[PDB]
């Protein structure tokens, strides 16, 4: 029978909480979602509501677009608690968290113990980790942070009410890498007890590379200092994930956070907080005040059930292939223009070519190139000039955008992130070739 | 011409940022949304993306349900900043914030200066206010809080890293009201400089009533202490809103926060932070780290454009009418069962009847009644027994659920919140009548 | 339990095939439709297809918009037969036909024996009746037809391959009515055996009125001639339906046909063929070659389940009320302009006011008025001048649009059909007032 | 600019009425459809309606699923006429007909002069052709028809009111082919003037093959007899289409009809009537009484714009590839079971393997095999036994399902039609292997 076949897949999902190997048909998925929504009290035929939060909906467009899931996730006192007024939404949350734990394993952190989706972006999710740690370490005021010029993760420390201690990176060839000795020197200077945590970063803009997590995990273990990893867009990278797995095996990592949109191709606004100590990850979840949106969870649930394990693995494989293609094409273009691809082997996602030939003419040509690319409908390229000075949440960054005060040259940043197509690379190369030719003609003529 | 008529309404909205008096047809709304989504770079026909956040979407179900709005709101460094990669989503955010400012005025706070939608629930939004105030008042550690037994707003203070100072309420007739003298005694005891803010509450469970905001505003003004108002579900009440307006006219109110779901009949997960000092409200917004979901904003935009000013006013009028109906019906039922409606004239939304006839038999009958109602598909009723002891985020509440250590009696709580129908009251009354008869027969026989 | 409540309604529908008294929630309806679609073999998870009609769909937009119902209705040899490849679509067809039989009863023909939805408009559905009758009456060549100036029902006879015999109407006061003596004179002239059927009409443009069905039913009974009734938009009228019921009680009516769009507020393209002799109605159905669209059936099923019996009755009641309102408003406007409402008491839907004051100036003012109304976004008004000559499918109509060669005056036609709102009448009156004033000023100045 | 890019594609479509080479994004398509729907008067903001057909819609689900296209296609007197009440739907119809003419050319009939979509299935569409020809040839009573055991196309002649003259096929090797001499003998016997048309068939169940259209076109040309081609599922086949093109070049073909679902992967219920003489094809269109559904047209429009020319060509290519794969796999399976693939080179879509090893045991094993396949979720396979006698619309077919009285053996029919996947063939082969093994074990043990 037809219905029994659909029921079989749903039962499989419910029993073991795992991603199906092959993606579900839309028919099975929508049957499932409708069944779940039926379980929420706001959708009961015989329901009457006499409270202030009854999940009433004014607009049919709003009700339909959310599959009639209105109550959000959690209870008033606990985002992790089953909501008796919303049994279907509760199940939705539970299954989604289980699917995500599974995917974290698949992606390369096979020892992850606990995780939960939180409907806040990565910056605010990092903030939530810091807020949790306040209560564990009431003497702490500082967060030690190897520099990365990204405003959200920087602001996350300030928003939490802590003082970032910015550790400058070491130039090693073309790469900017973790200054482990500076990290330790700051721990000793300020005192371990006064450090809330070390806040490290994996996926990042080239020529920075993922932090030396193994060595940082050892430092944190030895000094008894929490270690929080900003894995914003590292889940899509087996290299980044293995770094986290290794870190956890050789030392201390207390939490790692990743963006839903950047790793699962869904709207901005959700993140996953994960870790190796279940009580601690639970403590972070319990720190969340109030109910929360179910919308990011629904998105990732729809996405993972539709892809299956095989679909997601395929996307990860294709990203690695696109990285190789992007790198080859960009090196070819760069060398044709008397530039070079910066040697950034430790960065698995992000690449950079030099812009030495247009820089140094005192005409803002690097910044102009970024503008020209943007007007030609290239998005996500970063034209990084030298000498930017910017103050962000109380800290003045010299060489802002380059993750160092004195990076040797201007460069252009491109990346092969999940869901990239050959057309993205090909149009980019074609448009970049044209823009470079235009700038050089202007500077020459 | 047909298209020109639609364009006229869209232009009207764009020019003045105001709610249309009459609600838009679905056709106009969906034309508008599709036009806006077209403006986001991820939807450009000629686009190529070479970044880590390109708003790529894997599932067509996910893309469609969000009207192809994928980039969220804000920039990395600023949730209020226009996003050049998402011009349509930026406009969506700007218009939604303008519509909401207008509705706040319509609802009764005609002097509101600034507001923004934040895709977090009210608890976390209150937390964000406290996080902002940390930086203004680095010596402060305490938040003075007139007691209300609601876990989210309580946890919001703890999550922010502050010590709540719980002020017990005064029993005045049947009502529990603000103890102004206790509030002042604590300010003097602890020192104004050590108070982060006063955290007051408007809409609440009867027999508590909205806080004495005028008097609290004077205290805060005189002692130079910020005043943050938890208006979670008070926007739907002209009485609550006038209280805020009056508070701002006679003294100090720095921010007031309200729930999107509870006041606009949309999914849980969004809130509005509003105030009278634009730079300060802007400072709260700037404290948010990273981009955020556009989903709550889209929901309220769809809802407000569909209702128009007239539709929303109608809902507010109907809520007042349902309150009268609920009150009359509940008083009639109560008196028929030898109970009474508690005299709570200062509470415009929430009502309570006594449960003296089933209480005191040492059989947990009050709690049982709540269970019986729930199993009969009544949601949102609160059966409040005497003597609950509960510890929540480090504070032990005696008489938990009753907002006092020693409320004189057990009671049942019902409310007339926005979107309530006659059927809600009628089914509630019928089912409650039956449950009371059952409990009394059990206790009698 | 939640799901059981939905199942109860679905089981009720399936058991007795009747319209629910109250309309289903959207949630129940969409649960039902998804369940039905699951039953169609094209939606089976384990299906493989090796035929030329597998219900494959290329576009997801197409699949979704039709709720994954792709196989249509019927088998190759029989539109009424259960389709083993599409059990869900078969059930959809069966239930829809049962719901429609019920509604025909509700609407006033309580003795209807059999009916089926056919995904053709009324003209083609009338054609199908005539095609069926060919085989019953191989000697017949003529269809006797009391005149109505509507091209579809006229063409239906020609398309079927028969010669219409146009019977002119009798002017009785302001009304144009059936010439019973002319009908009989033609039967005698041509011979009963050479008449395929009498083709009568109920709902029609004023000042024509529904045909004298009782008397025509007697004539047909006595002469042994089939009687086919064009009830295109008469189902919405209890007066029209009672006329059919009475006709069937006092004489012969073999089939009556009505438009889905005009009576159920759904897209154009479907009709219902109904009758009192089940074998004969079955014979009409069996005359249909091939499978047919399920789209009109799905539309009416969604519509009737959503309205319930009460919702549909309400619409019928509201139409009667709008007719009274339209009549009162139009009479008032007419008399204000020195015109009058034509006395057409036997027409329950359509009304006419005279246009004597603008007619007769040799300037095409009547036709101009129709154009002016149209440009001011009034649709469905008919400005009928005198003296139109038009040849339609071989027949030359003098006085075309007026259903007579020599109607005494020009007039404007307005109607109160199902789903009309007060705004329709009010805007119409306002716009008509303005247009008349403009024409008269032009003719005066 | 973003919107301009979408406008460019829409303008391209509107100017030349041609299929885009590459498929449109969903965003462009839905922008277009919404723009078109805005043009229909029922969707005008300032509209008032005072007629009986105002395109009012009761259910929001119905309105939305049809993109607010409610008025259907055509005017009362003409399905081809622009509808002033529905300018958007009129444009929708015009563009769809233009796209389809283009695709007919692409598919292999490059000299097609005129075509139109009709929202009836192929049987009824054939009927419409015959109904048109009645008026051209009032002396005609017979339709000469080379036998094919398919009930719809057979019934189409009877429904139109004509006597089919069934011409038996010639067994040539394994193939059943047109008996040209029998066709001519009947023309001479009955008289050319008494023949309404020759009704030939292209795509068909093996071991029948497409009719000898070149030779039939010559016969029709010479005898002055219309030629109507049932191309139900031949459009997807360049072999079938070239046969039609050749027929038109060497003789007479007046019309050819094809199924929307079978060739374009959309719901059942639509067809395309096409021809080489524009006035005649126009005459067929004009024979349609009344307005008609726009739903099939919308489906094919969405489908063709989404695929583009390249997407449709790809599907045609893939069908040829799947035919080769199906043939190879079926021959391999057949020979493994001591059966053979019937030699049917002139049939490009449909294949047959012998069932001699299970036939002849007087146990209905062939029919049982068809049942067993069906219960194992194989659809579209035809198990054809010998000796079926069936009367269909007055004609008794001996050997029914085999297109001959005395086909030499029982066989199983499988086909590679458009949209077939490797999984369809692979599951079919696996399941067929199992079923054959089961039947043979039963017959052996
Ligand atoms: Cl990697
Ligand atoms: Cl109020
Ligand atoms: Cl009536
Ligand atoms: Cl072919």
């Amino acid at each position: 029978e037809a219905r029994r076949a659909h029921e079989h897949l749903i039962r499989l999902l419910l029993e073991q909480g795992k991603c199906p190997e092959d993606g579900w048909d839309e028919s099975t998925l929508e049957l499932f979602l409708h069944e779940l929504a039926v379980m929420d009290s706001n959708n009961f035929l015989g329901n009457c509501g006499v409270g202030e939060r009854e999940g009433r909906v004014a607009s049919a467009l709003v009700a339909r677009r959310h599959y009639r899931f209105i109550h959000g996730i959690g209870r008033s006192g606990d985002i992790s608690a089953v909501q008796p007024k919303a049994a279907g939404s509760s199940l939705l949350n539970k299954i989604t968290n289980s699917l995500v734990l599974n995917v974290i394993k698949l992606a390369g952190v096979h020892s992850v113990a606990s995780c939960f989706v939180v409907p806040m972006a990565t910056g605010m999710s990092l903030t939530l980790c810091f807020l949790t740690l306040r209560h564990k370490r009431p003497k702490a005021k500082y967060i030690i942070w190897p520099r990365i010029d990204q405003k959200s993760c920087f602001k996350s420390m300030v928003t939490a009410g802590f003082e970032p201690v910015v550790i400058e990176n070491v130039l090693e060839g073309d790469e900017l890498r973790t200054d482990l000795k500076a990290v330790e020197a700051k721990i000793q200077e300020l005192g371990p007890e006064h450090i809330l945590c070390l806040h490290s970063t994996t996926a990042c803009f080239a020529p920075r590379v993922p932090d030396r997590l193994e060595e940082l995990a050892v430092i944190c273990a030895n000094y008894d200092i929490p270690h929080v990893v900003n894995n914003a867009y590292g889940l899509q990278s087996s290299k980044c994930m293995h770094l986290i797995q290794q870190g956890a095996r050789v030392g201390r990592i207390d939490a790692f956070v990743q963006s839903l949109d950047k790793n699962f191709m869904v709207p901005v606004g959700g993140a996953i907080i994960a870790g190796f100590n279940e009580p601690f990850i639970q403590d972070i979840s319990k720190m969340y005040p109030g109910r929360a949106s179910a919308s990011p969870s629904l998105d990732v649930l729809i996405t993972l059930l539709s892809l299956g394990c095989s679909g997601y693995r395929k996307l990860l494989k294709e990203r690695k292939e696109m990285f190789v293609y992007l790198s080859t094409q960009l090196k070819k273009l760069a060398e044709a223009h008397n530039e070079r691809l910066l040697q950034t082997p430790h960065n698995p996602i992000s690449l950079a070519m030099t812009l030495k030939t247009i820089d140094g003419h005192h005409d803002k040509a690097v910044t102009q190139l970024g503008s020209m690319l943007f007007t030609r409908q290239v998005s996500g390229a970063r034209a990084v000039p030298l000498g930017n000075v910017q103050t962000v949440s109380g800290h003045t960054f010299r060489g802002f955008m380059s993750h160092a005060d004195n990076y040797p040259c201007a460069y252009l940043n491109a990346a092969a992130a999940i869901g990239m197509k050959m057309q993205d690379v090909d149009l980019f190369i074609k448009r970049l070739d044209k823009c470079l030719n235009i700038v050089r003609k202007e500077q020459t003529r």
